[PDB]
């Protein structure tokens, strides 16, 4: 279940959940724990065996926030659309990664031998340099943003290496083309070479991609924040790498077509007798000429100039004037670079920093470039700026960089200066709501920090681009300042109204919602007075703003839990209430006011459990006090409508043996509760193996046997429990040792199947009946000499107190050992136990059968005895 | 011996009562040294700054710890230091037999990589041995640029572990085969080896990240955190992960050896302990980001631009935030963000951009390092940081109007005092720590219940602030209210005298003392008192304690230290002449026994030696002890503090009849020092020459069991016998010749010296010279006492013990190149026969037989 339940985990990663942000830590690995024990569902005795019953329980929440470390370690929509690079080649490397899982297993296969020839020494030795490639390869993933580039700053030369590989095997791979040319003219060992020739050519294509997409995301790093200058150098590095890459790919592939060719011929060459392993080959020798012809799929434009190629010295309304943001003396540092299409190609050269109190309006002749390339230029100041100042189609006259200025008056916190800002910058009027940041830049930032009184009555003119203006996130300026509670600004907005149910464009959310977990009471009643909004909304998700309200716990859900007209109630995706969330949350004094606005709809959720049982799988002592205190909901000694079960059952299952004495402790609990297989829950306590609770509940009178309807009993799990110690404590209870199964079978039977010869030798001195047997007739013996089990065996032969008798077929034990055939134990058992072998059945015909039966070895004729 | 006295600086290392200043580091090397004295208290010990070397170096090594509630990282630096510990123990423990396995050399080739890695274990130790031994920022310094190498190092280690993955692979070979013993031993060094070092450079980088906590660089606080996370990383991944470290290699080694069908040595169960150990420590090694981007608060009301200087007027801001409060405080920095800020200081800090379960704390800077601190709670908070943060800074100005004006403005702008600060209380301890004038008292007058209880981190009161910073006036000004003067701290529990008396502020002790209405006899940690804390302070101070109180002026503590004593160490003639007319002298013997003048001989201070001589008042110049009757002049014998001990010479009742354990007399001690010129000037003062011991020894007796002749010299011109006899009747050529210095019997026999003397045994001169055997003192015997041929009741003739001992050219001057001529020696001339032929002998004893 380990792999199967990893594998349904990296679904779970494959969601991605954290999109939508509703994922509390707790809320994303409690019920992932639950969804695995529901998909693991039914009852046995087998998995109590320490097989496949409970060996994950935590480790996998590792995995769980390695899915979101490596979800959120994608770029925060890096204002670059560079990344098609990246989903390029990942897009390639998928197929490529999943080809090469099937050739995993096809070559731990392929070690069939070594030194067939001297080659397959240094066949061996690659395929030891690809399993470092692969064991390195997990590692990377893991990290986040600062150790992840941690790590890059120093394996990038180390890769580089091994693409020009330390030991270019080509021309070994050549040689041992040599070879095979003749090995298979003879007819074979280079038939199984072939196959290991072809993986190292996918070995080392898959490792030339991942240093394309290493390099890739180093760029990309660099892009968003980073190192300015350093991403001009690791883009030429790259192509550089594009190239070396290119030229080796036609020289390693013109082997590969001598390859191919060489294929072919020992093909038609060749006798009828080859193998389907080739034929897969074969297969995959298509798949790589597909991958071969991929291999045709793939600044100068940029900075050969300065700032000062036009300079402007000044005229009306763009004269030197001393404004506190565009300081007078502070560098000038000018980059101008390349976007379009998709296709970015950033530069970073500030070469003419030059100051001067004067005016930024010089042109860089950008009407007079031939190339219909797109072109942008950003201007830092004393450091690295967030990289937008002007974006220009066909020229640019820093009216651009105005527009940044605006915005940055934009993002003032100073109420009147902004204001005294915006009369400064409306003395010129430069373009409002103009993008920036591939982000609305403007008026959603405004909104964001504020002084949109000022904003509205100036530029009080397209209400429809107040509303469902949308950034490269798709957000409207209501989703802008949903977090950010700009309430009188809401009020602002709200006078002339707003889209109260709009969707942002991925992951479609309310503003609302936006603003649920925001915990701003002063703001919420804005959206929850004027339009009487939809409570009831449910997301691409079906969570409701009073779930994505108890986030906050404060009073704002306190305001929403009955003023208005409200779902007081509800079902999540998974069929999960508010009031799930307020028992996972922790928040009791949300949980109180929830119940005083309405009683526990104890509805259950998808796999029928209802929030009750999450206290006992958790431990919410808390909470778990708290419902006692509720003294009504009896719910806690109710049953899951899937199997019949309570907390109680999951509280032991899991573990976490604490609120299970709580509970015993509250008041008189009712113990009698059956589920599938009629298993009470002394029994499932019984296989966990928890001593405490046990003699809790037998001070507390339960009743000890209770034949299950699955055939077994507590001292069969007992006689199964790796725990031998509780066998003996159910004894001082007073268990009864006949408590055996429908068929008789006691729990010796059942410890000669186990080999647990401990536990065999306790109800020895308990005096277990010997003489006993099962349905079929069968003494333990029997069982035992069928699984041949040494010691308990030999314990057996000491206390056997059995004749060697005629079961319902007329074998005796020695007779299912003659059956069994374990020719050491055949030997042990011979003299031994006494031979006596002679007239033993009719005539003694049973070992004369054995031999006329069939061809017998010698070694019989010697057991004869 | 040595190894005792280090313990002893261990155990006073292990307790802060020395690093209290209650026992100053002078004040504690002095009782070490009489304690090696005492702990040292004969005959062949006639044939200490290390130690006081090895004290202040431990306790530099306790001062290089940091402060309390300084950094986070604490849990982690704690337990590791906690499994370092364990781990050094067992890896010195196996060093031994590691040693040991370095003698069945080359059973193998890869014994020269078993050096290599020996050289490795060298380096190492050397290393880690040089670290522990600077002070604070030297500590530092040498940390600094060699950081890198001991990260270099932390890879380097490579070839060790591949080649011992090589080596163990062999193993395993040999083992199954059959001295692979000692290889699979030195396996099991390496492995330790490489723990204990990683381990070693994880508790060093942890404390040297804690260091750059106190206003270093919070980014490099990130660095240091992530070079920590990534190092426990690279353990995971080499030792633990998914990847079989050589932990497997060697338990599957183990396993297989196990089978063995053969009988091994106990190096095997050595190694099997030490497996367990092992799986023990696998088992126990198995196992944010916000911006107030927006949020300034509007005038919404008294927001009312000020022009505080301590909120500067035209910087910009700067910001972060992290958690904290349980168990670890993860780190981040997040100062790209923080820009220009300036009007009024309003930013609504905006807890709640992911108001989760977590307390996180807000600490907010500028251009330079700030004080970086402001609030913490759960939910909404809405910016009274800055009130709070400007209201502690009031509460640490000097320009005590600005105070009052800052107090009078940020109360009514609104805020609360009872908000703390920096983790400490410091809107309203600074107070104490600055003075205040009288608003800050009427401010604090609605409850009376804040400031007077308010514990700090350390638990003080405003009682212990204001004693420790003297401020007598605000002293008076707060014990208005009159708390506790007993108010004891939450560590080192003390008085606020005690502070006062550390200190030195006069005014403020007198003013305690006006109306203490206190127990003021407080006895502290070792059994002292608050008048040896003023002793320490060397102040006329002392006397306002010493007349109005009623305190034990004859007061001793737990080591026996009388105020007497600490004066004596400090060296305050006016205050020994306040203390002397106070009361009587407490010249009382110690726990050790010893006197005042001791101590005055131990520093050699002759000022203050010369002082106590011209008291004469109970001045025990010539006192003896208990334990062996020492005196202080004896205590000037060994310590060889000659110019004192000179100096008390020139004075008059100088007692030459001192009598120790044994009669070792004053004389004794003398010939036992080897100052010459001391023991002359004694001889002009005229002691007894001839005075004896108990086994009735004269000093020459133990002069002549020397290594150097002149003393004798000297000892025969005041005219000691050169034929002294001994209990042993051991005369002065017998002691001559037992030791071996040929010289001194010459010297002896140029007096005169008897050289047939013969004890009652029968041991001879010549019989003393073959028991030393030495072939100088032999000749010289022939060449005077050339042979009796003497015997014990066993008749043992000297050749009998010159045929014993085994030396040839001797025996040839007896019988060839002298020969003694002396056949038929013994009865029928066959005893020498006799032991030819009594049990077993040598091969080459033939030529023994002549």
């Amino acid at each position: 279940s380990n792999s199967v339940f990893g594998m349904i985990a990296d679904v779970a990663n494959d969601i991605g959940s954290i999109p939508v942000i509703g994922e509390v830590v707790g809320i994303v690995t409690a019920p992932i724990a639950i969804v695995s024990h529901i998909t693991s569902a039914g009852l046995d005795i087998a998995s109590t065996a320490l097989d496949c019953d409970d060996i994950p329980f935590d480790e996998i929440k590792e995995i769980l926030e390695e899915r979101f470390n490596e979800i959120d370690r994608k770029l925060d929509k890096n204002t670059a659309a560079l990344e098609e690079v990246s989903k390029l080649v990942s897009k390639t490397f998928v197929t490529v990664e999943k080809t090469r899982n099937e050739m995993n297993e096809n070559f731990k296969l392929v070690l069939e031998t070594i030194e067939s020839k001297e080659i397959k020494s240094i066949v061996f030795k690659i395929n030891d340099f690809k399993k470092f490639f692969e064991k390195e390869r997990q590692r990377i993933k893991g990290l986040p943003k600062d150790r992840y580039v941690a790590k890059l700053l120093e394996q990038k030369g180390i890769l580089g290496s091994l693409k020009e590989v330390r030991e270019p095997s080509g021309n070994s791979l050549s040689s041992a083309l040599n070879e095979l040319l003749d090995k298979n003219n003879n007819y074979n060992k280079a038939f199984q070479a072939l196959y290991a020739l072809f993986y190292g050519t996918q070995t080392y294509a898959a490792v030339m991609f991942f240093l394309l997409e290493q390099h890739s995301y180093l760029a990309d790093y660099y892009y968003q924040k980073g190192d300015d200058v350093n991403f001009n150098a690791e883009f030429n590095n790259v192509a550089i790498i594009f190239d070396d890459f290119k030229s080796s790919l036609t020289g390693g592939d013109d082997g590969l077509i001598d390859n191919v060719i060489e294929v072919l011929n020992t093909v038609k060459a060749l006798p009828f007798i080859k193998n389907a392993d080739s034929k897969l080959y074969r297969e995959l020798v298509t798949r790589t000429k597909a991958l071969e012809t991929l291999k045709n799929q793939i600044l100068i434009d940029d900075i050969p100039e300065t700032l000062s190629q036009v300079n402007f010295p000044n005229d009306e309304n763009q004269l030197p004037t001393p404004i506190g943001n565009w300081v007078d003396g502070v560098e000038v540092r000018y980059a101008v670079q390349y976007e379009s299409k998709g296709m970015y190609s950033k530069f970073s050269e500030w070469s003419e920093p030059f100051t001067v109190q004067g005016n930024a309006c010089p042109t860089i002749k950008v009407r007079v470039d031939p190339k219909k390339r797109n072109r942008l230029i950003f201007r830092k100041f004393n450091s690295g700026k967030p990289q937008f100042a002007g974006t220009m189609t066909h020229s640019q006259t820093n009216f651009k960089d105005i527009h940044r200025d605006l915005y940055d008056a934009a993002l003032n916190i100073n109420k009147l200066k902004a204001v005294d800002e915006a009369t400064t910058l409306i003395e010129k009027g430069a373009d409002i709501e103009a993008k920036f940041d591939n982000d609305r830049s403007a008026m959603h930032a405004v909104a964001y920090r504020g002084n949109n009184k000022i904003a509205l009555r100036f530029l009080l003119k397209n209400q429809s681009i107040d509303i469902e203006l949308k950034d490269k996130n798709g957000f409207t300026p209501l989703h802008i300042a949903a977090e950010a509670g700009q309430a009188g600004f809401v009020k602002l907005l709200i006078n002339h109204g707003a889209d109260v149910n709009a969707k942002t464009s991925k992951t479609n959310l309310t503003p609302l919602h936006l603003a649920t977990r925001s915990g701003f009471s002063k703001t919420v009643r804005n959206l929850l007075e004027s339009p009487n909004i939809k409570v009831n909304e449910k997301e691409d998700d079906g969570f409701t703003p009073l779930h994505t309200a108890v986030m906050s716990t404060y009073m704002v859900v306190d305001a929403l839990l009955n003023h208005p007209d409200i779902d007081k109630n509800a079902q999540s995706t998974s069929g999960l209430t508010p009031f799930h969330l307020a028992i996972i949350n922790e928040s009791q004094e949300v949980a109180e006011s929830l119940v005083e606005s309405n009683a526990d709809l104890n509805i259950q959720d998808v796999n029928h459990m209802a929030p009750i049982h999450f206290a006992a799988s958790m431990g919410s002592i808390k909470m778990l006090r708290y419902l006692i205190s509720i003294k009504d909901k009896v719910s806690i000694n109710s049953v899951t409508e899937n199997n019949n079960w309570t907390p109680l059952h999951f509280a032991i299952y899991f573990k976490k043996e604490d609120a299970a004495k709580e509970l015993l402790k509250q008041d008189d609990i009712n113990l009698t509760i059956v589920a599938d297989g009629n298993l009470t829950v002394l029994h499932l306590a019984v296989s966990t193996g928890q001593i405490n609770i046990i003699k809790e509940l037998l001070k507390r009178g339960s009743n000890i046997e209770e034949k299950t309807g699955e055939g077994y009993t507590s001292l069969h799990i007992a006689a199964m429990r790796k725990e031998p110690e509780i066998a003996v404590v159910l004894i001082e209870n007073g268990a009864d040792i006949e408590a055996r199964s429908a068929d008789n079978l006691t729990p010796l039977h059942s410890a000669a199947k186990i080999g647990r010869k401990s536990t065999v030798l306790y109800l020895l001195e308990k005096g277990a009946d010997i003489g006993a047997k099962t349905a079929d007739g069968s003494t333990a013996l029997h069982l035992a000499v069928s699984g041949r089990k040494m010691k308990t065996v030999e314990t057996l032969l000491n206390k056997g107190a059995n004749l060697k008798e005629y079961d319902n077929n007329k074998y005796l034990p020695i007779h299912k050992a003659i059956i069994n055939d374990d020719l050491d134990m055949v030997r042990l058992f011979l003299e031994k136990d006494p031979s006596l072998k002679d007239d033993e059945t009719e005539e003694g015909r049973t070992s004369i059968m054995l031999i006329v039966q069939k061809l017998l070895l010698e070694l019989y004729n010697y057991f004869i005895n």
